[PDB]
């Protein structure tokens, strides 16, 4: 009894909760960690012939992706039905998620006024111009990020959103969330928007000493409320090891599956928020209730008015 599990958590920390599960369990897990699109790409080439089971994604605008190509089967699980919150998996239980991560506001408050700043909305202040950095619209969590925002607002209000920011970003864009954090420490940049897991693996030396030393000069902010996104898992639509994927998913989604993905990668697990005490300092959140489902829906959408307005 085997599962095989092609991972698009790329961060090269999960290996140990795999082996738990494979020792309560006697089925041996192979896994294959690699990019979220590289795994999309394989699995449409390999249809039939693929050897997934299970397929682990990050981000809402990637699972959507891999929802459109019809890469997962619905499953019956009674645990996941009861289990995961509704906002966070598929209503029609093709996917589940995993871990919860926040897109959030970091600043340097040597160069920024951090009392004028709650909210996405506060970034469209002119007192910010030439202060604000991104990372470009290639990101889903970027991508997603505005999705949240068409959600609530509709296409109209998020496109003045986004004309009131990219008027305040005066920096090229960045390829990453860390080179990002970096700028902010630095304080080349004064605002930046970034996922809350990036400061807190900078912060505990996962990346060395000096980019500890560049973290601890940011101030993270925490929208309330806040835009949660997810990593989720589903059943590849071919399977061979259905039984055992599910059994795996229904382990990951389990509050010990989900603390141990979280721990490993500094996001809060499902249902509860992390344990860790450098996340925990970052404070308090409550999720605007936007579900994984609709910021894949309005992807296609994102894309389009963040190249309109000229987020690059
Ligand atoms: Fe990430």
């Amino acid at each position: 009894k085997e599962v095989k599990v092609y991972s698009g958590r790329h961060y090269n920390t999960d290996k140990e909760v795999y082996q738990k599960f494979q020792e309560q369990t006697g089925i041996k897990v192979r896994y294959i960690e690699t990019d979220g699109k590289a795994i999309i790409e394989r699995l449409k080439r390999e249809g039939k012939n693929s050897q997934a089971d299970l397929v682990i994604l990050v981000d809402a605008a990637i699972i959507e992706n891999a929802s459109k190509a019809n890469l997962f089967q619905k499953i019956n699980s009674n645990f996941l039905e009861n289990s995961v919150p509704n906002n966070l998996r598929d209503p029609r239980n093709k996917w589940f998620g995993l871990t919860r991560r926040l897109r959030v506001i970091i600043s340097n408050p040597d160069i920024v006024d951090i009392t004028k700043i709650k909210n996405f909305e506060d970034l469209t202040n002119p007192s910010f111009k030439g202060k604000v950095c991104l990372r470009n619209r290639k990101s889903p969590y970027n991508q997603s990020l505005v999705s949240n925002q068409i959600a609530k607002k509709g296409v109209g209000q998020t496109k003045i959103w986004l004309k009131g920011l990219i008027s305040n970003v005066s920096t090229p864009y960045f390829s990453g969330d860390s080179s990002l954090i970096r700028a902010v420490g630095l304080g080349t940049c004064g605002i930046g928007i970034v996922n809350h897991y990036y400061v807190a693996r900078m912060l505990d030396g996962v990346k060395g000493p000096r980019d500890a030393s560049l973290a601890e000069k940011i101030k993270l902010i925490i929208p309330n409320p806040a835009h949660v996104n997810i990593t989720a898992g589903g059943v590849y639509k071919y399977a061979e090891n259905k039984t055992e994927a599910i059994k795996l998913l229904e382990y990951l989604a389990s509050s010990e599956g989900s603390q141990g993905l979280a721990n490993k990668t500094y996001e809060h697990p499902l249902k509860e928020s992390s344990q860790n005490r450098i996340v925990s300092k970052f404070g308090d959140f409550t999720p605007d209730n936007v579900t994984i489902k609709e910021l894949g829906k309005f992807n296609s959408k994102a894309i389009e008015i963040m190249k309109e307005v000229g987020w690059n």
